[PDB]
């Protein structure tokens, strides 16, 4: 049928700090004439941070929404709709901080007393960006587990918002799910030290993950076993490292033990508040989504070390993402993932970066499990080659001349809505990009045109086991990528 099938919509991600640490929409105004020139431009949405330590600031329960309240109005009066990051992490904390927004002080109150509950490094560094998995069931926040905490954060939110819910502006609800609102461990924490090329380290050492293993290795029949000590450092070089050498730990029984336990937890973490969510936003007109990092340093040496100590099992025989993906099918989630945009001719060539590759293995990989996968492009671009390369990877296979693409990416949320963007020249690349993303038709404001309906959320399937979860370890053969776009934005 119509060409309109092809249309993948383009959102727009609103400035840091909008609303600021004081709870105050600073400037409507200003964001007013912004707003209005995306609209024009044929955006079909933006994307905000909804901070949960701006929110719950005061005290457990005491739930502040109106500064967010004005935010949504002003949208919703410039035709433009939503997408709300429920972000339970710290908004960023080290040098030359555009905007700082830590989390609720309430919760940093209790931590100077109970220090696991951050993420520890093996050296003892606390950090403080988000809540360790570990304590996620943990009746420690003056009676409230964290998960309880965000779940009750996640129903104050539904209800004081029902307005703009039912009445559509709101199209997703993005679950922060770690640091940078992210499913994965603070492994190269740039506060810590951490540079690019950089291997990153293991997470897993507050008391509270270390007691985990411990028991768990006793069941095992490996009581003996310990937690990685052999990894390195933030800045190492895997061959440099006795754990990701080659025929290191990684490759050890024990080794595979614990990268089984400790990607584990993340699936676990992750499922368990999807399910609170679920529960937040029964019947309404909203899809469920979580943000996957996009780790591609190291992904093209066997041991992919970055992608390890962040979470992400992944190796060349074993698919460390298709699980996630699996995970997500549950509770009907989008996968949103991101570094669209990143050529593999762009990186330092001693950093053995796979970008391009692995967006293959990811969105295939959700494709295969028959989810929605959206994402965004890691960092600031403004050329064509960004944009083409963004286009690509949302329509694989290029447009359907006769129906919908056999392959198609379900939004895309372009990364920061600055003045930068707003400049002219710059400006005009955008609309084009914005042209070829709907396949080259007017910005269109039903999505049920285009088949994207939205519609009561339901709730969850049942519990996935995983000894089910584990066998979408299982690897694959990506679906096959145009070697470029049929729709550049570059005439």
């Amino acid at each position: 049928s119509n060409m309109l099938l092809n249309y993948v919509p383009v959102y727009v991600m609103l400035p840091l700090g909008v609303v600021n640490v004081d709870n105050v929409f600073e400037d409507p105004d200003g964001l007013k004439e912004q707003l209005l020139q995306l609209r024009a431009a044929g955006v079909d949405g933006v994307m905000v941070d909804v901070w949960w330590g701006i929110i719950e600031l005061k005290g457990p329960k005491q739930y502040d929404w109106r500064a967010y309240r004005s935010l949504f109005q002003l949208v919703q009066e410039c035709g433009l709709t939503l997408q709300a990051i429920m972000s339970f992490h710290q908004c960023g904390g080290n040098v030359g901080d555009i905007v700082n927004i830590p989390i609720p002080q309430w919760v940093l109150d209790i931590g100077e007393s109970n220090h696991d509950i951050f993420y520890t490094n093996r050296s003892g560094t606390r950090n403080k960006e988000y809540l360790t998995v570990g304590v996620d069931n943990e009746p420690i926040f003056h009676g409230r587990t964290a998960i309880e905490i965000y779940s009750d954060y996640m129903k104050s939110f539904r209800e004081n918002m029902s307005d703009f819910l039912e009445s559509g502006l709101i199209i997703d609800i993005e679950v922060g799910l770690g640091p940078a609102g992210e499913l994965r461990y603070p492994s190269y924490p740039q506060s810590q030290g951490w540079e690019f090329p950089r291997i990153g380290e293991f997470q897993c050492y507050d008391k509270y993950l270390k007691a985990d293993f411990k028991a768990a290795v006793a069941r095992a029949g490996h009581p003996e076993w310990e937690l990685p000590d052999d990894a390195g450092k933030y800045n190492d070089v895997p061959e440099s490292t006795g754990f990701f050498k080659s025929n290191g730990t990684y490759v050890t029984e024990k080794g595979k033990f614990f990268l089984t336990w400790y990607s584990n937890k993340l699936l676990n973490h992750g499922d368990q508040i999807l399910d609170e969510a679920n529960k937040a936003f029964l019947g309404c007109k909203v899809k469920l989504a979580i943000k996957v990092s996009g780790i591609h340093w190291w992904y093209k040496v066997e041991n992919h070390a970055a992608e390890l100590t962040a979470g992400y099992y992944n190796l060349n025989d074993r698919d460390g993402y298709r699980p996630i993906a699996r995970m997500l099918s549950r509770h009907h989630a989008i996968l949103n993932f991101t570094c669209l945009e990143m050529r593999d001719s762009e990186q330092p060539s001693d950093a053995k970066s796979g970008p391009q590759e692995l967006v293959q293995q990811v969105l295939s990989g959700g494709w295969r499990e028959d989810i929605r996968v959206a994402g965004e492009n890691a960092l600031p671009r403004y050329d064509a080659t960004a944009y083409n390369q963004i286009i690509l990877n949302a329509k694989p296979q290029g447009v359907n001349n006769n129906g919908p693409p056999k392959l198609s990416m379900f939004g895309v949320t372009y990364l920061r809505l600055s003045d930068d963007l707003l400049q002219k020249s710059n400006f005009n690349i955008f609309k084009k990009f914005v042209l070829k993303m709907h396949a080259d038709q007017d910005y269109c404001a039903n999505p049920q045109k285009y088949n994207h309906a939205i519609t009561p959320l339901k709730p969850s399937a049942p519990k996935i086991p995983i000894e089910v979860l584990l066998e979408a370890t299982k690897p694959t053969l990506p679906f096959p990528w145009l070697p470029e776009t049929d729709m550049k934005v570059d005439g």
